[PDB]
């Protein structure tokens, strides 16, 4: 428990610093088939394979923010947030996913109203163009980001970005092309736990007929090409002195398992395959050496024209930080054979150190362990190794477990002191990091709202605002939310 | 030019610290076919391909130390040296290279007399068992260290090692199984510049029917297996509290070419492929990750019983230091394709930095540039990453160029102030390194005598003592030698 002289204060951090909360379309919008919205990959996945989501639920309603957005802004204003990060639904804007299919007027209106309302209350909008919701039409036509032609998906995504620039560019000054490329590719086509549900034969997912060692890279390579085409388009027709564009990386901190230098090497291969995978190409135009040396031919190459577009394609970078892991070395030998794309790093990511203890206290769900130190390590790598570009912690928080056999009574849910302590500790390390020369610019608490947690369904509540599903999704502030309120209000 | 107060004094190092000079059998011995000595790979190479040595010479006489050894010890005593490092001629001991062939009595006698004489003058002998001189009989029988079975050469070397332990074990308290494995394998089977003269088709060497991307590793792997087997035998039937055994690595310091982090990575792959190649295996029982990930299947795997034998097989380690290089990154791509085994490091070793200036001033020959800092960097890596074992700089010095076109007059030859300066500087860094916690134990000036410089023939003089080839190889102390004399006597 933090002492008083230790609780973050707003006068720490300059006036520029922005504080806000974040959400993602499919996770909170609901109205999956209303006002012309086209079906998405997740609509498709949840409806055809509820056994694949922990509690057999879907997000046909989610937090119902499509109809309750006005309330969301109200809560944001009341908390005194500076910004709000949300994503746009590709299929709600382009039902068929293509330029051919046409632009859905109702989709444009919804985001238009939200953006205007946000700005009216002094809340700066940070827009995530793509947050895993792929138009099923594009998925059936060519597998989406699996597009073997590496063209279709790029042209389509680009247009989708264009439409967004065309209708929201005048009000939006902060764009994020993609969210968590690594999580998306590794989970959708590696362990098949996400959206499509594909994985290598022998593995356990809905469609075990893919190749966990190849598809994640194929998809990731297309995303990168798409990113480039998009930023090139943004900089040539929409960029303004006061507007910025980038993308957000998912990343866990990596600490050497033991004292051996072999683990130090394992740690580096880990940062490389998790963060470097997508970060290095947007900064220098190619993948990390370790990956090219290990994944070999399974990692596509970029033409020279592509290398140019990629390198330096951002004005800011988003970082989604939740935990860390101990990286333990795995030697190269004729025995060991990678199974998942992530095993190409020749290192196991342990939760418990050699002393049998967890890297940090368990926050409740099956993977979040508190280790704010890891967020400092990350900010120092961005500063000393990667040009120290503007950083935004676009995601950070924990998920309070709430199941059938172990229901979370509302009163407990609102007294999320564990979440409060977590948020505060990380905010503090940013103040530390800034003084250490980090170029961090803002912090977004992940989940303004309790919502659909992908394959976890509604078994976890990540919001700072509670959402009562038993009474038409009416929201209530938790202590974390209340603390954030006085923090921005003091 | 080095000022006084900066010039190293003997009282700077502990009384424990040892100082000496070094040589190698083929390079000085001579009497290539006397008293039953068997033909070696170099006898064979020089006699059949005089065009492959700069001045078309051989070492049939060399410094004729086989007949003048008594004089060599005298010089050593006069200089007040603590030790003398020399190597034994495998074919002079085992004419046919095998146990079957028998032991040559005269060969035993020569080394026996030398060792006794050395000890009589208080000079401790550091014996290098193998210094590139492979019996031609084995070379012809199965290609020597190219032995595809990874059995014959290991078995024959071990016996050779045994014979040495049997006849000199009682007097010798310091053994070195191999000398510069890297230089030997890379030059003999990589560039084909050494002994056998083998290289890949497409390259230029005596026998371009080999494979520069494989044979060096094959030979290196056998050497390692051989080393392990020799030390195991030593430790079980010969080791004594006061006796030690190890090997000597050739190694150039590596400095990042530029500021990009990519060069830092290139630097590490360089230390790895140069030093790590043989060092890591004797310290932890296996080649470094980088190499296994880059040379792939071209680098043989060690059994488990072999990993155990290899790990820890040494009580001390020898280091041969001459210069350093800037390591410049090379990306993996469909264009670049390694040709030489050393290319597997994906890094060019530049002599001049980004500013067009050499890493250090030139010492005369085609490759020695003065960079004492590199030695410090090397001793720090040994101290911090590899267990900080007792280290001996078994080689260090420069080569005064003396050709037919630009001959070096004896007067200039003796006034080797450039060498003296160079020797003094490195001895100082040793003192700096000790103060930084290095476990260095002694220093050996490379070349007590001017001698045959392999493919360079007699175009370079490395000795601290001059050898007049026009007057029966009579020796004269150069200024460097004289300085070393007063250094040890104060
Ligand atoms: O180990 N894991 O199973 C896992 C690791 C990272 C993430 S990223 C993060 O996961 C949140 C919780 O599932 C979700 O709300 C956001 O959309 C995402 O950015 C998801 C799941
Ligand atoms: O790049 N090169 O040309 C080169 C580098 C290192 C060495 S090692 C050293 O080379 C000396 C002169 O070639 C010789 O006297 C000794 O036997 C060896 O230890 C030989 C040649």
């Amino acid at each position: 428990m933090l002492s008083p002289s230790e609780i973050p204060q707003r006068d720490w951090f300059p006036s520029d610093f922005t504080f806000g909360a974040a959400t993602s379309a499919y996770q909170i919008e609901g109205a999956w088939n209303e006002d012309g919205k086209g079906e998405s990959n997740w609509d498709h996945f949840c409806h055809n394979h509820p056994e694949r989501i922990l509690d057999g639920s879907n997000s046909d309603i989610g937090a119902n923010s499509y109809h309750m957005y006005k309330t969301d802004v109200r809560l944001l204003k009341e908390m005194g947030m500076d910004a709000y990060r949300f994503s746009i639904s590709w299929p709600r804007i382009l039902p068929k996913g293509t330029k051919e299919g046409g632009i859905n007027p109702d989709g444009i209106k919804y985001y238009r109203n939200l953006i205007n309302l946000l700005l009216e209350n002094g809340i700066e909008p940070y827009v995530t163009i793509f947050h895993w919701d792929v138009p099923q039409a594009l998925e059936e036509k060519y597998g989406g980001f699996l597009d073997k032609s590496h063209k279709s998906i790029v042209e389509d995504y680009t247009y989708f970005a264009k439409v967004c620039f065309d209708n929201f560019g005048d009000k939006v000054k902060n764009w994020l092309t993609f969210n968590e490329p690594q999580t998306f590719t590794s989970f959708s086509y590696g362990t098949g736990v996400f959206a499509p549900g594909r994985c290598s034969p022998g593995l356990d997912c809905a469609y075990p007929t893919g190749n966990s060692l190849v598809e994640p890279y194929t998809a990731g390579h297309n995303i990168l090409l798409a990113h480039a085409e998009a930023v090139d388009l943004y900089n040539k027709h929409y960029k303004r002195d006061d507007t910025r564009i980038g993308l957000a990386f998912d990343v866990m901190g990596r600490v050497p398992y033991g004292t051996s230098f072999l683990d130090k090497q394992a740690e580096e291969r880990s940062w490389d395959i998790n963060l470097g995978w997508f970060l290095e190409p947007v900064v220098r135009g190619d993948y990390p050496f370790s990956m090219r040396s290990l994944a070999r031919e399974r990692l596509p190459f970029f033409k020279d024209e592509q290398k140019e577009k990629l390198a330096g394609s951002y004005n800011m970078l988003g970082l989604n930080y939740y935990t860390s892991r101990f990286s333990k070395n795995i030697d190269i030998s004729p025995n060991y054979s990678p199974v998942l794309n992530t095993d190409d790093a020749y290192a196991s990511q342990e939760v418990n150190g050699p002393d049998g203890k967890p890297i940090g206290p368990p926050m409740g769900n099956p993977w979040i362990y508190m280790y704010p130190e890891g967020l400092k390590d990350l900010l120092m790598i961005m500063k000393n190794k990667y040009g120290n570009p503007p950083i935004y912690i676009t995601e950070n928080g924990i998920g309070d477990v709430d199941t059938k056999e172990t229901p979370l009574p509302m009163e407990a849910a609102l007294n999320d002191y564990k979440r409060l302590d977590y948020i505060q500790r990380h905010i503090a390390t940013l103040k530390e990091s800034i003084d250490l020369g980090s170029n961090v610019q803002g912090y977004f608490a992940w989940s303004l709202l309790d919502n659909f947690e992908w394959f976890a369904g509604f078994t976890e509540r990540y919001g700072i605002v509670y959402v009562d599903r038993n009474n038409n999704c009416t929201r209530y502030m938790k202590e974390s939310a209340k603390w954030l309120k006085e923090f921005n209000t003091a």
